[PDB]
């Protein structure tokens, strides 16, 4: 059967269809802050989202993706541990059924309520499909969400979820500015990893921001109203769509701050 986050098709079963699940550079991982190495050679991140053009929001059956026009670099990520230009193609979240879980990466074993993933691909490879086949093909910016004060810039996303409740549903979602989802500081940890959902390709340079953003209980509650199922099928609430931490193995996590 198709992979998912249930008891019979969850993360522990993925290796049967995707052997790379037991690979050498799988994600997510636990970030041990005392073992992370401060690297003074790491450059500051350069986030240019002023010309971003959002197009649509889609319920993929595993999460909801906000898609962007990536036919030109209008929204790009550069600098940091990256060499070259990476174009933003989509962002999505992972969340839990309770505020005490939901994030994929953890910090000193601490789990956050959710995790935002801004996915970018290396322009030198021409298209997203080619990029995922390369070790330096993608750059994913990870941002933790803690429950507290509401995040104004996230509300437009929250209000449209009713229209894409079930798998396969999509809605026009134009003029959304992703800058409203970024924390004040851009200090980060970085390590070589993989996509956290099948095909689990090891083509990602992970950039995880140290500063979480705050969202209200009401905002996260609305995420939990989505469905894994398609319309007309038995209702399965979309919650706990996160993969647990994987072995770090032969990898070093570097920090841009000390
Ligand atoms: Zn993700």
């Amino acid at each position: 059967h198709h992979w998912g986050y249930g008891k019979h098709n969850g993360p522990e079963h993925w290796h049967k269809d995707f052997p790379i699940a037991k690979g050498e550079r799988q994600s997510p991982v636990d970030i041990d802050t005392h073992t992370a190495k401060y690297d003074p050679s790491l450059k500051p991140l350069s986030v240019s989202y002023d010309q971003a053009t959002s197009l649509r929001i889609l319920n993929t059956g595993h999460a909801f993706n906000v898609e962007f026009d990536d036919s030109q670099d209008k929204a790009v990520l550069k600098g940091g541990p990256l060499d070259g230009t990476y174009r933003l193609i989509q962002f999505h979240f992972h969340w839990g059924s309770l505020d005490g879980q939901g994030s994929e990466h953890t910090v000193d074993k601490k789990k956050y309520a959710a995790e935002l993933h801004l996915v970018h691909w290396n322009t030198k490879y021409g298209d997203f499909g080619k990029a995922v086949q390369q070790p330096d093909g993608l750059a994913v910016l990870g941002i933790f969400l803690k429950v507290g004060s509401a995040k104004p810039g996230l509300q437009k996303v929250v209000d449209v979820l009713d229209s894409i409740k079930t798998k396969g549903k999509s809605a026009d979602f134009t003029n959304f500015d992703p800058r409203g989802l970024l924390p004040e500081s851009l200090d980060y940890w970085t390590y070589p990893g993989s996509l956290t959902t099948p095909p689990l390709l090891e083509c990602v340079t992970w950039i995880v921001l140290k500063e979480p953003i705050s969202v209200s209980s009401e905002q996260v509650l609305k995420f939990r109203k989505l469905n894994f199922n398609g319309e007309g099928e038995p209702e399965e609430l979309m919650v706990d769509n996160w993969r647990p931490a994987q072995p770090l193995k032969n990898r070093q996590i570097k920090a841009s701050f000390k």
